[PDB]
């Protein structure tokens, strides 16, 4: 069973164990200087805006952006499970220009990125949103270990013991990171307030100059509402074995603060006298 195990270490960081098995070829990955990353925590907004670009990279050709699952148009970089997926394959086999996506805390991601220096988008989300989705992600993504009850979840979270490691360390040090490379770092709850002025930051920071025609194309597709209905976007496509939508939808919800919904007034106090701890010194900040 190459699913439900539990997490491995990765230099410092819990990885699915396949990925540790197989982390030779993704330290070597090798990048190309027109690649462009969409890097995230689990979580934080990663489909919403691969799906943004591709529509960018096809000037909002709907039709174009359903030639396949969009788990195959921006492949996974660093996710291999044996007889199921191989990221670095799929990309190594990918026409320029790429579209690359990955969950990589910065320590760990592959050195051929800064070689190339490649221009690199960032999404970050509010943690206990992310902590809220990755929740009912674990329970239908059955590559994940069990997560469990939503108490001993939560805990878990906080203790960075989840795939891909803390949440905290993870938003801060990409964050720090964008002083030594091109990184435009994104905010899920800006998109979700203007995604119109967002997707325009994408544009400036790819410098491409669109018509509002081709700009009004993008936004309408890429909203949740579309999405959610998208088979080419919303991870129907996967193998019930790999995600059990029927447990909990990939497009769940789409919004900013169901963390409301989640979290008791006690949990969510000592959630934040715990944020507080370990986000102070940092410059970033987070709407919830
Ligand atoms: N177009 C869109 N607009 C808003 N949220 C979206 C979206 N597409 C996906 N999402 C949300 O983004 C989260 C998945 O993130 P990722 O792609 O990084 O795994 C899910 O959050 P929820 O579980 O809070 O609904 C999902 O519903």
């Amino acid at each position: 069973d190459v699913f439900r195990r539990e997490l491995v270490d990765v230099e410092g960081i819990p990885l699915f164990w396949s990925i540790a098995e197989h982390w030779s070829q993704v330290e070597s990955f090798e990048a190309r200087p027109d690649d462009i990353l969409i890097s995230t925590y689990p979580k934080s907004g990663t489909t919403w805006v691969s799906e943004i670009l591709d529509l960018i990279y096809n000037n909002g050709d709907a039709e174009k952006c359903k030639r396949d699952a969009i788990y195959k148009r921006v492949p996974f970089m660093e996710l291999i499970i044996p007889g199921i997926t191989n990221g670095v394959e799929m990309l190594n086999n990918m026409p320029s220009p790429r579209i690359v996506k990955t969950h990589l805390p910065v320590q760990l991601l592959p050195s051929s990125f800064w070689k190339n220096d490649c221009k690199i988008i960032y999404v970050a989300r509010n943690a206990k949103d992310v902590v809220v989705s990755y929740y009912y992600f674990y329970q239908m993504a059955k590559i994940h270990p069990e997560p469990g009850t939503w108490e001993e979840f939560l805990e878990k979270f906080m203790a960075g013991q989840v795939s891909f490691g803390p949440w905290y360390d993870h938003v801060k040090s990409w964050w720090e990171k964008r002083k030594e490379y091109r990184i435009l770092y994104l905010f899920y709850e800006d998109m979700k307030e203007n995604p119109k002025c967002e997707i325009q930051k994408i544009l400036k920071f790819l410098e491409k100059d669109i018509p509002e025609e081709i700009l009004n194309k993008i936004l309408y597709h890429s909203s949740f509402s579309v999405m959610k209905e998208n088979p080419s976007a919303n991870y129907t496509t996967m193998m019930k074995e790999e995600m059990d939508h029927s447990v909990s939808p990939f497009m769940r919800k789409g919004i900013s603060g169901d963390w409301k919904n989640q979290f008791t007034v006690a949990q969510y106090e000592k959630f934040e006298e715990d944020y507080v701890k370990k986000m102070e010194d940092s410059t970033l900040k987070f709407r919830s």
